[PDB]
Formats: C-alpha cells, structure tokens, sequence
C-alpha cells in the first residue's frame, strides 16, 4: 500500500481490493472479477442471511434472466427513467433475433406473472421466493468495485400475502436482518428509516432502508431496501383469489418485496480498512488466524515446527475457528506478515523455535496491531476472546464515528455548513418532492440528496416547527452520497 | 393427477410431471424454464456435496463476470465458430448501442485465462484451482427440453492450472470420479465413465471424460458430466506462462483442466426414475424424505390424532430425518396423498385414529408402492431402514435397465439391429472421424458415439476389425441415439 486513506481515497480503494487479492479488473467498463478472498465473504453473509430467511418460511429458487421486450413493457412496473440501464441481447451468432431480450435488471416482470398464475385461492398464499442471482444494470453513475457495478450478485426476496398486516411485519423483520448482516457481520452501524416520496420506489406504498456512513468520504450509501408493495403490482399484474365467504370482491395480494448486494463488501473495505490494507471483521473473515512459522536449523527440527503449527491448526478447527497455516517454503516471515496484513486477517499466530521451547506463542491483532504473548495451553481461549474482541473493537469504532459525523440542525445555514464538514445532517423536512430538489442543487451552490427518514430520529421535532423548505413532517437524514 | 403415461406420450409424459410435482414454470423465451423451490432444492443437495469434495482437493470458489468482450471471446479459437451460432451478444443498452458489442458466457475459459495469465509469473504461483457456480447461456440448435437443453443453466465450472501434467491428469479422474458420485451415490444412477474419440472430444483440449446414462424410455443416451484434460492448448493462446525453475530464460507452459456440471442432471433424474405416478425421489437427495399424513376425519379426537402427528415430527428431525407434517385442515388427505405422491417424497407416513389408537402407523414407499404397518416405537429406526432400501432399491433396477440396453455387437449389421431395438452398444470402433459419420449416417435418429469406456464389457479379441472393414480396432465404443 503506497497511497493514504485520508488523502487520495479512490487510490487507497483501488489499492487495497487488488493487493488483498479481492478483485481483479476485468475489459468490461464497470465489471470485477471476484476472486476467493472478497468471494468468501459474500458466502458468509449469504450463509447467514439465507439461514434467516429461511426460518421466515421463504424458499429459494431461480428464475429466467431473459426478460421479454413486452413481459418487461408490459406493466407500468419501473419509472421510464430506467430505461436506459436495461442491456439488451438483440442477436445470436450474428443472426438478429425477431424481438431483443432484456438482461435481468430486477426480477419483478418475470416472477409476477408466475406469481399471477399461481395464486388462484386463499390456500395458495402467502409466496415467499428468493434468489441468489446476478444482475445487470448498465449504470451511468461513476463505478466502483463493489459500490456500483454494471453486473452484481444480490439476493432478492418477492412476497404475496393475503393481508396487509403480514406484508408488514416481514418488511421491517427483512430490514431488521439487513441491519444485523452489516452490524453483527461487517460491524459497521447504519440508520433504519424510510425513502422520502422522491426516492422511495415508484410503484409500491413505502420503501424502508438502511444507511450506512463512509466517513473518509463524508459520503453515505444505502445498504439495503425493503419495500411494502401494498397491491400496486397485484393489481397491475392481476395475483387475484376470491375469498368464498366474502363473494364478489376481489383480493388482491399484498406484496413486498426486498434486496442486498455485494456493494456490502464494499462498505466493509471502506469503513474498517486502514493505511495497511484490508481489515476483515472476524465474523466474516475465512481466514480469522493465520498461523506463521519464525526463526529458520536441523531439518528435523524444522519438521518439529511445521508440526507444531499444524497442532495449532487442529486445536483451532476444534474450537470452530478459521485458521490457516502458511507453512510455504519460498517467502520469508517477513513477507508473510506483509501478505496476511494487506489481507486483513484478524490474528497473526507467531511461532518459533525458542517459543514451542517456551510453550508460548505471539498473537498480533490486525486492528490495533498489538503483540502478544500467551501460553501454549491457553490458545483456544486466548485466541477466541480475542477474535470477540475484534469485532466489538470494530464496531464500536464505526458507532463512535458515527455518532460523531451525524448530526440536528434546524437551520439550511447550518445545515449548509455541517454538511461541508464531511458530515450527514438530520433536519425538519417538508417531505415534498420539490424542497429536497431545491435543496440538493442549492447544497451545490457535489449536492445533497435524502438518505432516509429515521424511524428513531436523534430529536423530536418541535411541534409547529417549519420545515427548512411548508410544515416539516418529519426530521429526514440528508447527506452527500453513493 | 397425472395424466400422461411415460411409455407411450413421454413427452407430454414428462412435461406432466416437472410441473405438477411444481419444479417447472413455463417461461415465455423459448428454452428458459423457471425453477421452483421444490426443483432447486435438489440442485441446491448437488451444490452442497460437490462443493464440499472439491473443497477437500483444495479448489476455491469465485465469481468472473457474465460479459465477455468481443476481443477476449475471438482472440483465439477456444472453440471452432462452429459453435458461434450458440453465442447472444448484447449491443445496446436501453436505446443506444455499445461502441463494442458484448457476448454472454457459454463458458468462461475467455474471461478467466487472462486473469491466469496476470496471476501465473513464477512455479510459485501454481496450482490455481478456481470454481464458480453460475449460470450461462448457449442458444442451442436442438429442440429445448427442461433441464436436458435449456437456453439458460446452472452449473459449477472447475478451471484449474498446474505446473505438470501429473497433477492436471490426475485431477481430471478425481472430478470425473465425483461426478460419477453425484449421479450414483446421490441420484441413484449408474453411469459408464469413458473418454471421447476425436471427434466428439472438445476441440479446445487434448482429452475429454465424461460419465454417460441412459434413458430407457427414450431409448437415447445423455452425457452427465464433462471433465477436460485442456493440456497446454489454452495457456499457449492466453500466455499463461512460468519461467523455468532450472533453465535460465526459458518459460513453461502450464498444463490445464476444465470440468462442469449442470441443472441437467434433475432432469436425467426425472427421466430415470419417474413413473406414471409422477416423480420419485432417491432420498439423498429428497428435501422432504418423510410426509406425515394424518387420516379418519369430534374435535377431542383430532386434538389428539394431531399431537400424535407432530410427535413423530419431533422424534424424526430428531434423527435428522427430513420429515414434513402436512396438518393442513384445507385439503383432503386424499389430495395430500396424490400431492406428494407427484413431488415423489420417498416415504408417506399416514396416521390414522385406527392406529393412534393401535400405536402403530403405516409407511408407503413411494418407489414399490409398498405399505408396511409400523410400530410407533420403532419409527426411528424402521423409516430410515426404509429410506436406505429405496434408495439401493432405485439404483439396483437403474443399474439392472442399464445392464438390459447396453450390450456388445462386433458387426454394423448386428449393431444396426440391437441400435433400433431402442438400446445402446458398445462396437469395436476404428476410431477414425470418417468411420464415425458413416456410423452416423448409416444408422440414420443418426447414431453418435458416446465415449470409450475406461471398462468395457468385452476385452477386444486379438486382431478384431472395426465395423467398417477398412481399419482394424483400436478399442471398444459405447455408440447410441443421444440427446
Ligand atoms: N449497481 C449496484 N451495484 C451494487 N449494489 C447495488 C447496485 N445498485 C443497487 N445496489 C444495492 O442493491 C440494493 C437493492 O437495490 P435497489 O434496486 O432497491 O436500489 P437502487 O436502485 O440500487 O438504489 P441506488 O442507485 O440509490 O443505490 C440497494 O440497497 C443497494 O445496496
Ligand atoms: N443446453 C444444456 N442444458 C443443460 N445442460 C447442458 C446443456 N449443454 C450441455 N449441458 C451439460 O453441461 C456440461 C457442460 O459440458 P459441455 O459444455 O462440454 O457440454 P456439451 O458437449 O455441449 O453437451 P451436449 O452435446 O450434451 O449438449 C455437459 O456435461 C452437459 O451434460
Ligand atoms: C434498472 C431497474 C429496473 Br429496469 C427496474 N427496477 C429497478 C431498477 N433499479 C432499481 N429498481 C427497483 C427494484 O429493483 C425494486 C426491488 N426489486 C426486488 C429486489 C429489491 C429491489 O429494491
Ligand atoms: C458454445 C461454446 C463455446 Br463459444 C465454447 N466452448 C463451449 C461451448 N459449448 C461447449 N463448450 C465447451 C466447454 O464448455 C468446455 C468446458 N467448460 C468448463 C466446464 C466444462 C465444459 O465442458
Ligand atoms: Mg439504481
Ligand atoms: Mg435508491
Ligand atoms: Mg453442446
Ligand atoms: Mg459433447
Ligand atoms: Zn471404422
């Protein structure tokens, strides 16, 4: 690592994905290649996210990523404002197909009809699917790795209930587990809330969020979205039944529908990661120790060290820790400790020859970077706590740096120079579609945008408060973004 | 339920059943089939075997992009175009057209050999050993079939690179020998391993494996599993290249394999095991193994015949057990028996007040039909006891079909006449391209040869010709109709 995080950030971003051997760079703009160690850590949150979903009664399942010229046309189902982000397959070989075929920019076009055709009583609610799956929006906004990318791995969840009340509850339970994938996993604190009329989506009754904070940027991003269709789209694509005891009314299904992506990583890579490279949360890390031979000297000596840290490699796979042992002949210490610091694994474990002749090893913790000297006998302990410790450690530095970076302010004065601070403001709001477009050109004279109205907000406002428009509704989170 | 009869409509046969067992939904772009849960819980069983064996052998998964760039794609011939028909490319999007058009993967040999050959600049950097499971998109030629052809599939694909050809010929027969597994061990069918003639071989490599089943009631046979030896073809167009460790100035080529898997397999599965009832399920596989079913419908005598239900839930999860209780007041047993019955759960576990009462229950298999009265206290054991015997049982008569359609003829007129008795063959083939179209056009509904099996049922008597009298033998081949 050459540049520095607070200085040039795009540098340090691009410096440590490749040196932490996360991404290569693929010949197609906007396109990364995810290599083992970033892959790894989607496999975590996929595997604990999906775990929880699961007992939710959702199913997994696949479905087309061709989507139809008029299936895709066919609903007033996404504003005409996404339009140009559709990738289009209009030949195969070079024969021009009769109609072209759109690339999966979402799902909702292809499963509704399926969901339409499936739901032809009240037993046959409530739906829930999700699918692991790429996507595809040819994004005109700047790339990043793993911000925004033109193709991206996400999951999302579709939903059918018969009542509205139960399309509630999952909507915020879905948000509820978005909140814990990124502060129990990626230890980085984020703000529930809900879109405001402009950036909510279009065709359904609400969308909840989370928001996360990347202070070197001063910038945040939304980390997920959970959206309570209502029946806008049961509607649009007839998912009817008919209740036999309340004969000649239709019933249309309450619908939800929620997505998280790879853009997870991302965050993770900008709010814990430091001028030595990757810092990787112990949650999610697959390599959580790494188990390094020093000091190289019989031959059979050197055979009593490898067998030494491979005894460390057995004890720590019995105690359900993630432990590697770089045993490889052809780089020296030195550059082992270089390699698996850009990595960002959580404890290095130091083993020499006058060590396993002490029944000692050294712990060196990637955050703080503090050694250690702990007792042979002692290791699953030591070594357990202190990849607890770890995670709190992460956390707790992003929570304090968030509480730091937001915060009230009443007055567009204020608000005006918080916001130049590097900082996300929650002030009184209007709610109406024009003041936040008056106020995200008038923060330019780089603007400001909404991020979410928080379900908790940090002051309750005033009553007869004005907005900083109107009557303010509700404090809103503002702020400079992704 | 099922109206279709497999041995004479098949194909409405099997359209029948993948969607009311609800595995396939209809999709309105020719070739593209939705999978529901009940079909992707099978895929999903597949996923979690061999990623874990591949896991043991030190491979790794990623993910490589979908798009592949039109120079990458034609830099060097990884395929004869020959198969260009297959590729979509995108060329715009929303209204306006790319500067270069972009091709989707039918593979990803051209998106991930550059990344090798950036990866690969000392014997240090090797082995590499990668896997991504994903989708890919081939616009096939033949007539589309839900999960045989499909526009669209799942698969995994293994690219791996070594210093030597030991290592990379050694891990061909590991893959290959997993997939045997798959299909065995998992699905309960049997498979001959074999190798490709040179002209079904891949192009790109220097051998093809591959596992071969056969669909009796098709009368055709289907490759199950691909497994390449690339040799040094690829690293040569993409310079993936090492210096030699003992010679100065001098770089060696790297040997490579490729490997993949597919979707395909659940419908082989189908094809093999299905009946006129519907699906039937090899239990290693089957997402529910056990459906508790109660029977004989005041409200005190359900309360207790209920209670009884989830009590055998609770004791069989207890042996992980994949059981599912269906207390749903909304239907019929009758209509829950035909349920499950066409999603093919192995073992119906019917509960009713006369035998509650009786403390004892019935099991129907749903491979013999068999319905067998069981003593509550020996549920534990006797189900799982079952379990194992369908799923022997279900491969043993796979096994003993494959035994009956594959057989050895030494004459073209011979292998003509077993060929349309709808069976397969294996004939003492000369090997050559030429001998293979003529055995192509001669049984043509042409017969193509399916792979050289590493055991063949007759060892090649000394001096045995091949069928077509100009060449003399060089070894036995498994010749058939194939999808
Ligand atoms: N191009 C992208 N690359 C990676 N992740 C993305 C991308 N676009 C969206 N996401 C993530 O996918 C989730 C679901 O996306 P959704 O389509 O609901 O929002 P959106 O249109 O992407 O929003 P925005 O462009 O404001 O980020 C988002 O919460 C976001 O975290
Ligand atoms: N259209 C398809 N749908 C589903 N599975 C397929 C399809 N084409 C190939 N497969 C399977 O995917 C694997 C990938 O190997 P490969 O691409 O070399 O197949 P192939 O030689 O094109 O197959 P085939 O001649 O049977 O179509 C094969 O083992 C095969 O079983
Ligand atoms: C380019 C584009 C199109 Br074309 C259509 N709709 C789009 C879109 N970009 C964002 N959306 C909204 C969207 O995807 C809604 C939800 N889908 C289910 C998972 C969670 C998502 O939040
Ligand atoms: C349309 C097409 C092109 Br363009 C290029 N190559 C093709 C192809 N159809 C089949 N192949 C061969 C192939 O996929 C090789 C291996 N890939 C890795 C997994 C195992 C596979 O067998
Ligand atoms: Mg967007
Ligand atoms: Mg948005
Ligand atoms: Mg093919
Ligand atoms: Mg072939
Ligand atoms: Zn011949």
């Amino acid at each position: 690592l050459e540049a520095k995080k607070e200085e040039n950030l795009a540098d340090w971003y691009s410096q440590v994905i490749t040196k932490s051997e996360m991404i290569e760079y693929h010949d197609i703009s906007g396109c990364y290649i995810l290599r083992p160690w970033a892959y790894a850590i989607w496999e975590a949150i996929k595997d604990f996210f999906d775990a929880e979903i699961k007992k939710l009664g959702v199913e997994n399942c696949y479905f087309p990523m061709f989507v139809s010229q008029s299936a895709l046309e066919k609903e007033k189902t996404h504003v005409a404002d996404f339009a140009p982000e559709v990738a289009w397959v209009t030949r195969s070989g070079k024969t021009e197909l009769a109609e072209p075929i759109a690339i999966r920019p979402t799902s909702e076009t292809v499963m509704y009809p399926a969901y339409a055709k499936w739901v032809q009583s009240h037993r046959d609610l409530p739906i829930k699917l999700n699918q692991w799956c790429n996507v595809v929006r040819w994004e005109f906004k700047h790339p990043q790795p793993f911000l925004r990318t033109r193709e991206f791995l996400w999951q999302e969840g579709h939903s059918a209930f018969a009542t509205m009340e139960e399309a509630a509850e999952e909507v915020l339970q879905i948000l509820d587990l978005y909140a814990q994938v990124y502060e129990e996993l990626l230890a980085i604190p984020v703000v529930k809330g809900r879109k405001t009329e402009k950036e909510k989506f279009a065709g359904g009754d609400y969308t909840t969020t989370i928001e996360a904070f990347i202070s070197a940027s001063g910038r945040a991003i939304q980390g997920g979205t959970s959206h309570h269709l209502g029946q806008n789209f049961s509607k649009m694509f007839e998912i009817v039944f008919e209740d036999p005891k309340i004969p000649g009314e239709k019933q249309f299904a309450y619908q939800n529908s929620w997505g998280l992506t790879t853009r997870t990583i991302g965050v993770m890579t900008m709010v814990h990661g430091d001028n030595m490279g990757l810092v990787l949360p112990p949650r999610v890390a697959c390599v959580q120790v790494v188990i390094i031979p020093c000091g190289i000297l019989s031959e059979e000596d050197k055979e009593a060290l490898i067998a030494k840290c491979n005894d460390y490699r057995r004890r720590l796979l019995s105690v359900n820790i993630r432990v590697r042992a770089d045993l490889r002949d052809n780089y020296s210490p030195g550059w082992k400790f270089n390699h698996w610091e850009l990595k960002g694994v959580p404890i290095r474990l130091e083993v020499g020859p006058r060590d396993m002749k002490s029944c000692q090893f050294v712990a060196v913790r990637r955050d703080t970077g503090e050694k250690l000297t702990v007792a042979e006998n002692e290791a699953e302990t030591k070594l357990q706590a202190i990849l607890e410790d770890i995670q709190v450690t992460l956390f707790t530095r992003a929570s304090e740096d968030l509480k730091t970076h937001m915060v009230v302010a009443n007055t567009m004065e204020d608000f005006q120079k918080i916001l130049d601070s590097g900082k996300i403001v929650q002030i009184p709001f209007c709610g109406e579609i024009d003041c936040e477009d008056w106020i995200k050109k008038t923060t330019a004279r780089m603007g400001a945008k909404s991020l979410c109205i928080p379900f908790k907000p940090l002051c309750e406002l005033q009553p007869g408060a004005k907005c900083v428009c109107n009557p303010a509704k509700y404090y809103t989170l503002f702020g400079r973004s992704y």
